[PDB]
Parts: structure tokens; sequence; C-alpha cells
């Protein structure tokens, strides 16, 4: 038993991390087959950031201006192009460590593992959620740009996130691996509004089921509620609306625990209206929302990979 | 910026995980050079658990009774022995993926990453602390035994923990890689007392420095205190005594932030006596104690490995 915020094993992704340098800027790249992917602002100087014309800046670059380091191997760059906000460098050697992989654009509320890297070398791995407002609450220092987020399904790494920037509020923003930002953000050093975040209600419910499975059950009340009545409470507390699709997704956890979803909603309603009164649930004094229903099922069924 | 509970990149450890079977029992083993390490209770049946005579049980086994699976390769077992609570199986092939490694026995309050595994295959990775009472609060299902905890220093994996059991209270217990349990525990399916746990005070202070570094600073008060006066508060709240060795370890964080350690103790005193009043620190509504001072320095200096 026990329940922890667990990241995927990172070895498959470690073997794909390279160092990309163009001018004075060095960041991380992702090396799959004979292509290296990285944020296009690798070509920006200091002045360039406030108002970059990426097309004009890229035209001043040729293949030999991009230095790509894989540990200590050089890839020769034999072509380059810009795809949205990512640069794709064609190299002369396919990564011998390329895992089975896919590029996916995840939905808000979904979770993934981040392999934080600096100068092309992995530093650490942690799990997090794409917020409803398309930011992530990560741990990214200078040089972490180009670090990736991912999920694993048996042998297949599904890359979904590449890190580009920290907003002036200190939250993090980035793209899918086709270079399209999540959210309204642009790769410009300007102040940018993330907008109101909300709590991922279906994830909180999944975590409450995780808690029941693991013996923590004081919050189970002797009430039930309806969808419309619960959702009335959700909007007051900035929780995202609960749909029947959400109810269906919680089904297996409902069947395992013998607790109807709407009964669990009534417990969450009373938690939201009356607080936790200094108690804890799975070791936290807050309602946790970065576990999907699949995260929970996977953790207490012990699904493995490689 | 940002601060997250970060595990080490697990790739170096992934390549060492094997499946060990003896009779009906299958668990994880750790394959380094030509030796495989695993919990000795792999030789136990169901009845054996309550009162195992490990010496007598092991004598009924020969080399060919141990089935070792590395993905799909067999190691031939050419020798076996029991070292404290671990079994060491000599195999005919050295692991081609053996990292630079060491066996270390960690101190209570130190942290490490766990690579949770089932049937020899990695499932997930998370960070945690050896509690003062020599348990860990992990996530371990049936078949997770033999999963390891570890730290990395550049290229060297320092193995410090192998998982053996869940106590009836649901916390977790295990050994170093020489097979000596952390704590008073034995590998017997009996009820066993962990004893009173305490909060790792020096880790809480390191995390408060992490918070200041990352903009969270409401808790900084206009008080100071002394060691003896703070420690008086610590014992009332089951915090481990703060020593000058602890103060010295917090020095670099003191110098970075410009906050004397005893000034931070006075903030922690008022947090302990008056609660948090519904505020949060680095996203948590509780005082976090599973970050060492070195964890904090490493996270906000971006130290890398391999
Ligand atoms: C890239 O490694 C780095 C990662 C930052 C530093 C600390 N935390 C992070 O997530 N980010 C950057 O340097 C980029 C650079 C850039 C260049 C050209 C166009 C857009 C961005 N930007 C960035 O994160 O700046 C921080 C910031 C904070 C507040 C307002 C503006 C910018
Ligand atoms: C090994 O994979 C397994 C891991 C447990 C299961 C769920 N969570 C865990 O950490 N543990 C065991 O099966 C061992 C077996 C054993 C055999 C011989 C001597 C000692 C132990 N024991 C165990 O964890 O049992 C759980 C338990 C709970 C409460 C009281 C006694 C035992």
């Amino acid at each position: 038993s026990g329940f922890r915020k667990m990241a995927f094993p990172s070895g498959k992704v470690e073997g794909c991390m390279v160092q990309v340098t163009c001018g004075t800027t060095t960041l991380n790249g992702l090396w799959l087959d004979d292509v290296v992917y990285c944020p296009r602002h690798v070509i920006c100087t200091s002045e360039d950031m406030l108002n970059p014309n990426y097309e004009d800046l890229l035209i001043r670059k040729s293949n030999h201006n991009f230095l790509v380091q894989a540990g200590n191997v050089q890839l020769r760059v034999i072509g380059h192009s810009m795809q949205n906000c990512v640069l794709k460098l064609k190299v002369d050697t396919a990564n011998p460590k390329t895992p089975k992989y896919k590029f996916v654009r995840i939905q808000p509320g979904q979770t993934f593992s981040v392999l934080a890297c600096y100068n092309g070398s992995p530093s650490g791995v942690y799990q997090c959620a794409m917020r409803p407002n398309f930011t992530i609450k990560g741990s990214f220092l200078n040089g972490s740009c180009g670090s990736v987020g991912f999920n694993i399904d048996y042998d297949c790494v599904s890359f979904c996130y590449m890190h580009h920037m920290e907003l002036p509020t200190g939250v993090h923003a980035g793209t899918d691996l086709e270079g399209n930002f999540y959210g309204p953000f642009v790769d410009r050093q300007t102040a940018q509004a993330a907008g109101t975040d909300t709590t991922i209600t279906v994830n909180v419910l999944a975590w409450l089921y995780a808690a029941v499975i693991n013996g923590d059950r004081w919050f189970l009340n002797r009430f039930t509620t309806t969808l419309n009545d619960f959702n009335l409470v959700a909007m007051k507390y900035n929780y995202e609306p609960l749909t029947q699709d959400h109810v269906d997704i919680l089904g297996p956890l409902s069947a395992q625990t013998g607790i109807a979803v709407l009964d669990m909603c009534a417990s969450l309603k009373e938690l939201l209206q009356n607080g936790m009164n200094g108690r804890t649930i799975l070791g936290s004094a807050l309602l946790e929302d970065e576990f999907t229903p699949f995260d929970v099922v996977r953790q207490c069924s012990g699904v493995t990979f490689q």
C-alpha cells in the first residue's frame, strides 16, 4: 500500500537529451532518429528577447552555427528548419538510443513526468499536471529550456511538453513537440497573462478514491448530492465543472471501493465548504489535483513498462 | 525558479533490475557485476513467513532453484549465499549495464530516490526520506520487494535501500545492500513496533530557505530565538533536536538568503505554536521535512549527473 506522486522511469528519455548551442546561448535538445528538437529562442541574443523576429534571426544562421553535443559526440548538422516555436536540426547520425516514441498534445488536467536537464544532462524527474490554464508549476532554472515532459505506455514514450519559459509570475510555459504553445503564450520576454486557474475536480475525486483505498476515509460523509448541486459548489470554489464523462472515467474506482461518484462528490462538497479542520488526507493538508484517475489505477495495480 | 520534490534520473538503476524467482515467490533483484542481490525471503512460502528459519530454508535450495530473468536473458546461477537479510546469487555473466556504484548505509533524515519495480520491470520513481524511526513512507504493492533506493553523485550510483516489507501500520521497512535492516525490524510476518517518529528539523529549515529563495516569505518574523529556547519548542512538537552541526550545514543557505539560522528558527517556532492560518508555503499547507539542505542547494543550483 501507500500513495506517492510518482514519475515515470526516465531512462528512455535520458538517452535522448543533447546539448544545443547557437552563439552564446546553450540549452537542451531532444535527439530522436536523425532530428534534434529544441526551442527556437536558442537563436536569440539578450536584446533579441523583447521583440524577436524569428524568421529574420534564423536567416542569419547556417547549419554550422548549431553546435550539438551528445555527451561528447558531435552530430554534424546537415539541415535546419523552424516549425512553429521549435527548431528541428537534421543531423548525420540517428540516435542509437531512440526509444519507440510519439508526439502527443495533451489535454489540460492530464499529467506527465518532467526530466529537468541542464547543458544536455539530466538533473531530476518529477510528475505534474497541465493546469486548466495551460501552465505548469515546475522547477526550472536558467538553462533548463528544452527539457521535456512525457508519458510512457509499456515501450512507447509519448512526448508532450518542451519547456520554453518562466512567466513573471514564476509559473512555467512551453510547447508540444510540434512547437505549438500550450495556452495563449508566445516566446517573447514580455509580461503575459495566464488567466484564472481552476482545480481539476475529476483529479481530486480520483485522489479521494486513492485515499479510501489506502485506509484514509474520515472524510466519507453520510450525505449524497447531485451533479448540478455539486457543480454549484464547484464554481464558488473555482473547481472545473464535473461532467458525466468525468463520472464515467471514475467508474472503475467507484466499482473497486463501492462508493458512488456522487457520494464522493458530497464528501468533496463538505470538504470545500468546511475545510479539513487540521486533519490530513494521504499526508497532505490540501485537496490534491495532480493525479488523474488513470494515475490512481496505475499506482494501485502496479503497471510496469519498458 | 520553482521548487519540486525531485527524484534522481533513474536510467542507471533501470538497467540493473532483474526478476528473481524461487518456488512460487517472484520479486525484484539488483544485478551488479556478476552478483544479483535480493531479499532473502524470496525462499519463503506462505507458512514460512510467520516464523522462518532462514538457514534451514536456504539449505533446501541449490543454485538451479533460483530463476533470474533480465528482461528475457537468463543468468545461470553458479553460487549463492546469505548475507544478513539479503541473498547474493553469483551469476555467470556480468551485467553489461553495471554503473559506477557503491553500497552506503544512510543516516536517518537523509533522502533518496526509490525505483518501484514489479517482476523486474521499473514502474515509477519518487523521492523520500529515511524517517528518524528508520521507516519510509513509500508506495509498495505486492511484488515490489527488492526495489531499491539510491542517490547519484555525477556518475556513481550509491545504493542505500532495498525494500522488504510493509508493517501492519502500512509504513515500509527494508535493509541496506549488505542486508542489515534500518531500524529494529526483522523479516518476519509479525506485528512490529516502529516507535515514535519525529520531524527532521534541519530539513524543515532547509525547506524554509528554499521557500524564501522562491519568493514565499510571509512566515519571516521580526523575532529571533536561541538554540536552547527553540529546542524547548521542538520537543513539545516532536521535532528532532537542532544541533550546531545542523546550524553549520545550513550555512550556505544562510549566506545566500542573508537570514541567520536562529532567525529562521524563530519563524519556525511561531509556525509551530500558531499554525499556518490557512496559508501555504511552496504549495503545501504543512511543514515539509523530506528535503535535506543539500537537496535544496542542488535544486537551486541545477547540479547534473551521468
Ligand atoms: C531557458 O532555459 C530559461 C528558463 C527560465 C529561467 C528560469 N526559469 C525558467 O523557466 N528561459 C529563458 O531564458 C527564456 C528565454 C526567451 C528568449 C526569447 C524569447 C522568449 C524567452 N525566457 C524566460 O523564461 O524568461 C524569464 C522571464 C520571467 C519573467 C518575464 C519574462 C521572462
Ligand atoms: C514484497 O513484495 C511485499 C511488499 C509488501 C506488499 C504490499 N506492500 C508491501 O510493502 N512484502 C511481503 O510480502 C513481505 C513478505 C515476507 C516474507 C517473509 C518474512 C517477512 C516478510 N512481508 C510483508 O510486507 O507483509 C505485509 C505485512 C503487513 C502487516 C503485517 C505483516 C506483514
